[PDB]
């Protein structure tokens, strides 16, 4: 009995999103095996469009199959076995067609079949994996290219309209910010539920109540918006939920992030107090709690990105239920100077290089020394936090040089920017 389960063998992950930039996408899907294999070892995939519905109802999701004539596998779907690494992988492509829509995630579940006797498949989770879909040919302008670094911003949305992500352009168009977080709803106590609920400020609340006009041409122009969440002085926090606390308080992040059209969240585990061990949706503090949500999270919004800010008792454990931190934590940035690190079977990719402190200061500058070293080092990421039009001469000034160095292009410098809940595009500076 030699136990066997289905991955994506680019991404080491069971349940993969993919964004179709261009009009084909290619990957292998890879059946790992707990033992050497021998010669009479087969096995094949195949689509399987029954499983979506059960998928869809575990996840509460209600993802479209995305169409099979538009799917490919190499060799049939024969998987090729490699004795010396317990394993076996086939080529799949994926096609852009027509009739596809925009801003949809469309599902592809893979199933082991026609295995050989020799090999044993444990549940339905082992015999499957899953490639979430999206096309995001049109929206493609934040897509700087395959495998350079990517940025993440935090707007104050207090003070500053986040349409001023697209104050930043490179000198050849792209915009720079590839993820910007509204920093941030609140995880409060709700007395008539008992239970932690998310609160949302008149600034975040008037962002999504505007998100049509104040968050959506972000999105269209392949921005990914994420919905922050902080704590906020009371009995609550994103790292002291229970199980059944994390479950709950992850669908209604979940539901946020449906109802607003948003890409995700991130959480900072700040500003709580201490819990009330006797609410059953609370518990001791912890950096496995922080697991937990991040884990409930991923589950609830598959689609979606989930992502931590490394501080606190945020990040750290790296196995829930068995599942390791790579399928629920997609993206971590560190604090203001130091650079984020992997858990479990991450890699850099998923970790920020260096976290700016644009109203503040500290941190250091994207500068084309410290660009060459974050690609030496490995890193996806470069986190910047409260950027605002009033300070765009020091912003900019951090982010000199960098840019010829991640993209062959420089950030041009700045001549638009917006007003607080105001869609128009001002002149910077002539109108501050
Ligand atoms: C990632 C990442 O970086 N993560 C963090 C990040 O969080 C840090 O960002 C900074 O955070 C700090 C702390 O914020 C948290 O606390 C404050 C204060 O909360 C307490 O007081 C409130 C009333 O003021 C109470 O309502 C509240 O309940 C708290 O009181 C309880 O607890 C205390 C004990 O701690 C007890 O004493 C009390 O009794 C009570 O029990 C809080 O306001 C923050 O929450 C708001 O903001 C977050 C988003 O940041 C939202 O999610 C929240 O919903 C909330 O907003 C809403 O409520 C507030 C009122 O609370 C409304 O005003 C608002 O409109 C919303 O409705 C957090 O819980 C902040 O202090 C920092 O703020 C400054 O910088 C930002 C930009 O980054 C500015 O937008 C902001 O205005 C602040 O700016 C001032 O200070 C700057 C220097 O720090 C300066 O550059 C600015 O020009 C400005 O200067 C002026 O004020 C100075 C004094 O503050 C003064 O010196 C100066 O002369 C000027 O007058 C910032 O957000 C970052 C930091 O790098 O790092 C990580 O740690
Ligand atoms: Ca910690």
């Amino acid at each position: 009995e030699n136990n066997a389960y289905l991955r994506d063998g680019k991404s080491n992950l069971v349940s993969k999103v993919v964004e179709l930039h261009g009009e084909t996408y290619a990957t292998t899907v890879k059946m790992g095996l707990s033992k050497t294999p021998n010669t009479a070892t087969s096995a094949k995939v195949k689509i399987d469009a029954a499983y979506l519905e059960t998928y869809n109802k575990a996840h509460n999701t209600d993802f479209a199959l995305y169409p099979q004539d538009l799917v490919t596998f190499a060799n049939e779907g024969i998987l090729t076995v490699n004795a010396n690494t317990k394993s076996a992988e086939v080529e799949m492509t994926i096609r852009a067609g027509e009739g596809l829509q925009e801003d949809k995630t469309y599902a592809i579940p893979v199933a082991i079949s026609d295995q050989s006797s020799d090999i044993t498949i444990k549940d339905e989770d082992a015999k499957h994996c899953i490639y979430l879909v999206k096309d995001m040919r049109n929206a493609g302008d934040a897509y700087k290219g395959e495998g350079v670094m990517q940025g993440y911003l935090f707007f104050e949305v207090n003070d500053v309209n986040p349409l001023n992500t697209l104050s930043f352009q490179l000198e050849n168009g792209k915009l720079l910010w590839d993820v910007v977080v509204l920093f941030a709803a609140n995880i409060n106590y709700d007395a008539e539920a008992g239970r932690p609920r998310v609160q949302c400020n008149p600034n975040v609340q008037y962002l999504l109540d505007n998100n049509e006009t104040l968050l959506q041409p972000l999105r269209r122009r392949g921005v990914k918006v994420l919905l922050g969440l902080l704590g906020n002085h009371d009995i609550t926090g994103l790292a002291q939920l229970s199980e059944q606390g994390a479950k709950d308080f992850a669908r209604e992040v979940a539901q946020y992030c449906k109802a607003y059209n948003l890409d995700g969240v991130n959480y900072d585990d700040e500003y709580s107090n201490s819990p009330d061990l006797s609410n059953p949706s609370l518990t001791n503090p912890s950096t496995a709690a922080a697991a937990r949500l991040c884990y409930e999270t991923k589950q609830a919004m598959p689609d979606k990105l989930v992502t931590v800010f490394d501080w606190g008792q945020m990040y750290g454990v790296a196995t829930v239920d068995g599942v390791d931190a790579k399928e629920w934590i997609d993206i971590v940035v560190a604090n203001y100077g130091s650079a984020a690190y992997p858990i479990g079977q991450m890699t850099k990719k998923q970790c920020s290089g260096i976290s700016m402190e644009f109203n503040l200061g500290g941190g250091g500058s994207l500068s084309a020394s410290k660009a060459q070293s974050m690609i030496d080092g490995g890193y996806g990421w470069f986190m910047g936090f409260a950027p605002s039009p009033a300070k765009y001469g020091s912003v900019f000034s951090r982010l000199q040089g960098g840019g010829e160095v991640l993209y062959g292009s420089n950030v041009a410098a700045p001549t638009i920017f917006y007003k607080k809940n105001d869609p128009t595009p001002y002149k910077y500076p002539d109108d501050l």
